[PDB]
């Protein structure tokens, strides 16, 4: 009913905990005074507390919010203390509301586009389903929303800026190139989402890890990260070059090709992450097709780089390093 601000915590025991309202911005929430209730929703982002179930009516997480001794600001959580603790994270629900804000703003500030749009053309609200399932060690895009488990023994809750950027960006891809979720195109689809994870981190804080999931891997698990973009094969399953691709290799392992490509391109002399992501975003919007092969995708990057005025010999060197062929790209 009215806009309001939320104060509370985020993070986890591995990367550290922080405060919305001190370290990061206050959260944008809503309040209905007729019932003294606040809702983890704003125009752009809604957080659903799945309550460890697999299905929900998708109503926003709602909590009592009342004035206390000293828009209005309220502490988040069902106990009005800023917390929503689960599996070593301070508040996955606060982190998701903030994650959606950052990803929306990255696409707007860097590209002037909506992260998600409806079929009718209008902006589409980012729906973040948190606390999904029991011990669910994954997160995914389902065609209309983003779903995050709370993890288990190997992972903390899967709500971080990078994971949020990854999942939202599956929707961005679906609504642009439409890269299909199998074969080579599916590896490119997964890769673009890993690229967007890096972009979200760089946009927010000016540094990115070149890894996927280090902030959510439990230290006792023995894995520093889920994926490594500098050398995908460090995870024991992903591939570093297109010559190692085979039919049936899962999209989360064939993503190594474009992940490695993105790392290589962003680290060329005179390049950086932003320029590399500008090429990928433009290719996703204007050139890549739903059944793209890795080679056809490299031709789409060359056309995007030409549009942007970037150096095509730097693109070609990067494609060559991941064994993508471009001899037919004319
Ligand atoms: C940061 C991440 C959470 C992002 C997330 C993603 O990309 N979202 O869009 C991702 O990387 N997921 C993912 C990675 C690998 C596989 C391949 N694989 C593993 C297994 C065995 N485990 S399992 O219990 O069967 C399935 C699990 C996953 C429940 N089988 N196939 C499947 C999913
Ligand atoms: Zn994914």
């Amino acid at each position: 009913k009215v806009q309001a601000k939320g104060m509370g915590f985020g993070g986890n025991r591995k990367i550290g905990e922080y405060q919305f309202g001190k370290d990061l911005p206050l959260l944008e929430i809503t309040r209905d005074s007729s019932v003294e209730m606040c809702f983890m929703e704003n125009t752009d982002v809604k957080v659903v507390d799945m309550g460890h179930k697999y299905y929900s009516n998708n109503k926003p997480m709602q909590f009592t919010c009342k004035e206390t001794p000293d828009t209005k600001t309220y502490y988040t959580g069902y106990s009005a203390d800023g917390y929503d603790r689960d599996n070593g994270a301070a508040s996955p629900t606060n982190d998701a509301l903030y994650a959606g804000y950052v990803i929306k703003h990255m696409y707007h500030d860097w590209y002037g586009v909506e992260a998600l749009t409806k079929s009718d053309g209008s902006p589409m609200q980012l729906v973040m389903r948190v606390h999904y399932g029991q011990g669910y060690e994954n997160a995914y895009w389902d065609g209309k929303q983003m779903t995050f488990g709370d993890g288990d023994t190997m992972m903390y809750p899967l709500v971080s800026l990078g994971v949020g950027g990854h999942e939202v960006s599956h929707g961005f891809t679906e609504q642009h190139s439409g890269l299909e979720y199998f074969g080579q195109s599916g590896g490119m689809n997964e890769s673009f989402s890993d690229m967007a994870a890096q972009a979200a981190e760089y946009y927010s804080v000016g540094k990115n890890s070149w890894q996927i999931g280090p902030e959510i891997m439990k230290e006792d698990s023995g894995y520093d990260a889920l994926r490594y973009m500098d050398k995908p094969s460090r995870d024991g399953m992903s591939i570093d070059v297109a010559d190692d691709y085979y039919g049936g290799l899962d999209v989360h392992y064939s993503s190594g090709v474009y992940n490695h490509l993105f790392y290589i391109l962003a680290n060329q002399p005179n390049w950086n992450l932003r320029m590399a992501f500008d090429v990928m975003v433009k290719a996703n919007m204007d050139y890549w097709t739903p059944y793209s092969t890795f080679d056809e995708g490299g031709c789409g990057m060359l056309s995007a780089a030409k549009d942007l005025g970037y150096n095509l010999d730097d693109i070609k060197k990067s494609l060559s390093e991941v064994t993508i062929n471009y001899q037919s790209c004319y």
